[PDB]
């Protein structure tokens, strides 16, 4: 409860607009503490369609779960303002993975990309730790404090509102949401990672996903990926959810093969590609990401 | 690895954020390489330094501002050697503690300035531990991360960059120094704490300017003869009785860093009783909510 704080609309504004969807419009904006001149950067989201007084109580009883995640790889809920519904958090500089990947395609050492799978599964795991099902796990809801450190947002976000190209099958077929159908869709978001950014099925028509799913096709092996990690995401889209990897082991696949990535991904420029370097990374953390 | 060595191209100072005697403060923004994002930090850029210093003494001395690890000093997180000596830090948007306190003059709670005592103590007895001595602590040099946070910043400085003679009279913090600094240019962990008295006494007076209308080249003889700052109106004797022992002319009796952090803890712990403020009952105390809320955006620190 305390770690919702109740935003009022004159102690902050909006200040430039930084990206859109469905869902609602994200900015950077301003706080204002009250009694203060200090400005302090924030992130906002506004959603699309305002509604009555019942369905912000509602909001608001799921915005205290959301105030509650405590991982470092996982968006914390800071504050929120009822006018219409405006969800803040910390500004990070960096935008999306989706994104950042496409921004950077071809040019991201193997270390990086192991090790944000590593992260997601972490992320991941604490949600489901927690009994939070995300329902919409996908690169572009995957977001970058700093290139070494990435954060799933907008778990739950599907609930209280369609990816049929992230969804596994039971999903699409009978609206089962389960915390074994996040792995299949984490397995489409390593794909998505691995390709640099590539659409899924992108030619295929959404409503004729289901019909390949069954007949046994899959997303296709990117080229950088060993066959190692190819035979992970495969498991994460068998049909038994039951038979996927739990979040916790894909945590340990994906630890050791970032113990020695040129082993599992084959990267034109690897070697002299940059990873992290003790001297940064303390700087990264030292200006922006102290957590 | 505890310091970053920036080249001019990777960094731009972008807005003045005020000046002092050792240097100008910049807000300015980092770029890193192969990235298209402007990451926000605070520039100093150094004034000439009277010693006149080689690069590599500089680098030595930068890279004990890199080590201190401690949520109340401020650490030295870059460094630039081109044509200036430009510092890089995190950026502190609200600004130092002397500022801060004169702007909200009359509009503190005593748990506030009791717990930044607290803090800039827990800080200072830090730098002891490290057998580092600061040499110019004084409310300033203190920046405020959030109102419930503030860190000591501009350590090793003064060593760094010197001083000419005539600085001396008239830059030299002469009216924080105690009395052996001022005399024989001693600097120990115990003349430090004779500018935490004068930083505490700071505060207390919601900013005022100590001994103001006595000329920095008489304060030796105004301390010799035995006078020292008066009872700021708000303080209990118990706090002046404080302020006053880190004052005496005997390095060796005045407190030590690690006595003031309990003496000043157990004050904030029942702060009416120690300092006397009209309208002290309807000062604004932190909730939980709100502490909670400036730590998740701007102070992820540890404590
Ligand atoms: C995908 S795009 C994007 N980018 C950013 C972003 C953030 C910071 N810096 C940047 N910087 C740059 C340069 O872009 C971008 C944001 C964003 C901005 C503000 C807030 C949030 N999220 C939440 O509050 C949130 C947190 C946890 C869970 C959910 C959340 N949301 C919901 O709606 C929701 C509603 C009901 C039930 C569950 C929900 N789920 C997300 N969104």
């Amino acid at each position: 409860q305390a770690l919702l704080r109740i935003l009022k609309e004159t102690e902050f504004k909006k200040i430039k607009v930084l990206g859109s969807g469905a869902f609602g419009t994200v900015y950077k904006g301003l706080w204002i503490p009250e009694g203060e001149k200090v400005k302090i950067p924030v992130a906002i989201k506004e959603l699309r369609e305002a509604t009555s007084p019942k369905a912000n109580k509602e909001i608001l009883d799921e915005a205290y779960v959301m105030a509650s995640v405590d991982n470092p790889h996982v968006c914390r809920l800071l504050g929120i303002c009822l006018t219409t519904v405006q969800l803040i958090m910390q500004l990070m500089p960096f935008g999306c993975l989706l994104d950042y990947v496409r921004e950077h395609k071809d040019n991201i050492g193997s270390q990086y990309l192991l090790n944000w799978c590593v992260q997601i599964a972490k992320g991941m795991n604490y949600l489901e730790d927690r009994r939070l099902v995300h329902r919409d796990l996908a690169a572009r809801n995957v977001l970058v404090k700093t290139p070494q450190h990435v954060k799933i947002t907008d778990f739950g976000l599907a609930k209280l509102l369609v990816p049929i190209k992230w969804m596994a099958l039971e999903s699409i077929l009978h609206r089962i949401y389960t915390h074994q159908s996040d792995v299949w869709s984490y397995g489409v978001t390593v794909w998505e990672l691995m390709t640099f950014g590539s659409k899924p099925y992108d030619g295929i028509p959404a409503s004729e996903i289901s019909s390949i799913l069954e007949k046994g096709e899959r997303l296709p092996q990117p080229p950088i990926c060993t066959i190692d990690v190819y035979m992970i995401m495969r498991k994460c889209w068998m049909i038994d959810a039951d038979s996927r990897p739990k979040f916790r082991e894909l945590i340990i696949e994906f630890s050791k093969m970032a113990r020695d990535p040129q082993r599992y991904l084959v990267i034109q420029g690897d070697e002299r590609m940059h990873l992290p370097s003790p001297t940064d990374s303390n700087f990264y953390r030292a200006l922006m990401d102290e957590e």
